[PDB]
């Protein structure tokens, strides 16, 4: 079901990220289903031109799409907690990975 995110890469391993859910509702809810999180993220590889603010939708819309997209069909929609904690959390699960694979490529690199 693939021809347009098919070649997106992903990381090898990397879930519950587990933030700061300083609230009771938005918190508990997300809390009592967090095991059903995905095992990775997709990502493209990273190239130069650091940024975070704009590269989150072209980095959080598409593992978060990944991941609607097979609920959806089953009769959901996901309502703006369940997907505003998705992107959100989703967010701090993808910049990691930039913000820790990109200095890997300068100074570690092969892992």
């Amino acid at each position: 079901v693939v021809g347009g995110l098919g070649g997106y890469m992903l990381g090898s391993a990397m879930s519950r990220p587990l933030i700061h859910f300083g609230n009771d509702y938005e918190d508990r809810y997300y809390r009592e289903n967090m095991y059903r999180y995905p095992n990775q993220v997709y990502y493209r590889p990273v190239d130069q031109y650091s940024n975070q603010n704009n590269f989150v939708h072209d980095c959080v819309n598409i593992t978060v799409r990944q991941h609607t997209v097979t609920t959806t069909t089953k009769g959901e929609n996901f309502t703006e907690t369940d997907m505003k904690i998705m992107e959100r959390v989703v967010e701090q699960m993808c910049v990691t990975q930039y913000q820790k694979e990109s200095e890997a490529y300068y100074q570690r690199r092969a892992s």
